[PDB]
């Protein structure tokens, strides 16, 4: 069922963030101090689509007073997928997981994140198949 899990900190390009240690789960560590504009590239680890069709996109998250979204796309900003809002979960280090489906072709991808709007902290990604 799982395509891929990707760690958020796990990127080959980043724009305006840090990384921090979690107290999630399996620890390691989160993507922190996100803002509009910020952004995350995982260009450098591709992701294979074996049909295209609908993917369930995942998105391990924490909020101290949401207002967060973001935008999932192709490295570079286009195609873009799809735009996911961002819950407050009662703090920095109070995770959830949240959820989407897009349409993605099959083959070789190189997903991307925008942060459309800040507030919120991101430790992993994960697709699926639907
Ligand atoms: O999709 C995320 C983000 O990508 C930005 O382009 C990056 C690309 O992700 C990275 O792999 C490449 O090496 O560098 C460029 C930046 O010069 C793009 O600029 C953003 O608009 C986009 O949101
Ligand atoms: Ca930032
Ligand atoms: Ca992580
Ligand atoms: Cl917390
Ligand atoms: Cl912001
Ligand atoms: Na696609």
């Amino acid at each position: 069922m799982v395509i891929a899990t990707i760690q958020a900190e796990d990127h080959s390009q980043q724009s305006g963030t840090q990384q921090e240690t979690t107290t999630d789960t399996g620890g390691g560590k989160n993507v922190g101090y996100i803002d509009a504009g910020d952004w995350l590239s995982y260009a450098g680890t591709p992701v294979n689509i074996p049909s295209s069709g609908s993917y369930l996109i995942e998105y391990r998250v924490a909020s101290q007073n949401g207002g967060g979204s973001l935008t999932f796309e192709e490295a570079g900003g286009a195609p873009v997928h799809g735009t996911i809002a961002i819950p407050a979960t009662g703090g920095w280090q109070t995770w959830t997981t949240i959820q989407h489906t897009v349409n993605l072709s099959a083959g070789s991808h190189q997903f991307g994140i925008k942060a459309n709007a800040g507030g919120w902290n991101l430790n992993w990604i994960r697709i699926n198949k639907t």
